[PDB]
């Protein structure tokens, strides 16, 4: 097998070697999933590719009066996986964010058949977690 | 708590409960999850109520190369989890498919807190026999 | 009264229910043998583990029979909605074929829904294994 | 080689890095970052875990809990979550992660060795230089 060191053009082609459909705005260095979307709860994934590791990332929106419940159940989430780590983002003008993320290291390089299964792997461990916020009625819907 | 004993009426207004977005042909007995069938190999995935009985399943494609290699590890696929079942479906003019289903009885009652535990542990025990096959090339894409 | 059961608890459910259990020293799981009725049942056993209830059942197969009998395990698995068979083969052991069923007592169980888990299991599982043993697929006890 | 490795196979990675382990349980307890009492590595379900345990004081349980999600997002790789049981101390869990199901090759998991030491012991220095952990 091949052992890259990824670029972003590398990532751009593995995905749809996949046929997964990425989204890039112009200036920007994310791969947003619109795969992701699907699953209920989920805002936004993206696919991003800092210091030589890449980020599987998803966002759901927090309720604001569960933001202190599931923040107190931050430990047991992220303790009933081995591989995904939930963590809450919360800023000023925003709503509460629950970023759930999963990371794979490519400085040694990775091959296309361990990029393939970190993403499905990720996409199956992020969306069990989200999907149980949701079942906790934990999160705001991701439609009018 | 309040032990009932389910129709398909309280089943999806739990799922409702819930927030699990389920579809149901009105031709269909089952309530459809579409959120199981974005995992790549699930082609379709049901809840269904038959003699008192909660069946969680998920459908997957098998690639005709691997019915062989599959068939042959569904022993090991069984013994792998404490709860899920997996089994081949076989007709002559649909490929071949991959049931991989989980079960609960409600003859005698259940409770909300049972039944949204018994789905948790379904979608995701369900769902790593899917990807693992998927993983070993066994599955077709959707 | 929904109880997250141990194997206390299981054993003196056992007793309510009289159905005789035996659990020697070293191990943890409480075989049944009334199940050793049925033709080709070689051992039965409930089992406690991740807060799931197992009640499974063993045979051993024929060595001639083991191909045919893997072929039609999916068939033997689609003929039930809660029994689950697969095949158990070591290098020193005779091929076995354990037929199971499973409840999960996570978020509680009461004695009624693990009367019924016994009962229904004691009858699927048994329909599966003698089956099994009229197909001359087991031998005998 | 690309290879899915067991216990031994990590076993013998280790040897090759000239790190030392704890002969024994079914991880490989490893042997000075204060505030950590144990470090292992973990091999469950084709994933290979580094994880180190601090035991956290209980006056500073609550502030440590709030801190985990900015502890989380301060690293791209580790994960930090508390362990709390009725008769233990409560620990503080640092771990990083590296799925095999698809292989692995020796310098992957070397590099991940080197990462997560770096990342876990990075977690546990401001902890325990913020008065959050017991010696
Ligand atoms: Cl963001
Ligand atoms: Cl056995």
């Amino acid at each position: 097998t091949s052992l890259v060191v990824p670029g972003l053009d590398t990532l751009r082609q593995w995905l749809d070697d996949l046929g997964m459909s990425f989204f890039e705005c112009d200036n920007c260095q994310a791969l947003h999933l619109p795969h992701m979307q699907n699953f209920d709860g989920v805002f936004d994934a993206k696919i991003d590719l800092i210091d030589n590791t890449i980020l599987f990332s998803a966002m759901a929106e927090v309720r604001p009066s569960a933001v202190l419940p599931l923040a107190a159940d931050l430990s047991a989430i992220n303790a009933s996986s081995l591989t995904v780590k939930a963590f809450l983002d919360m800023q000023d003008d925003n709503l509460p964010k629950l970023v759930v993320c999963q990371s794979l290291s490519v400085m040694q390089g990775v091959t296309y058949e361990q990029f393939a299964w970190f993403v499905r792997q990720s996409e199956e461990q992020i969306s069990m977690v989200i999907l149980e916020a949701n079942a906790h009625q934990l999160l705001l819907p991701t439609d009018d």
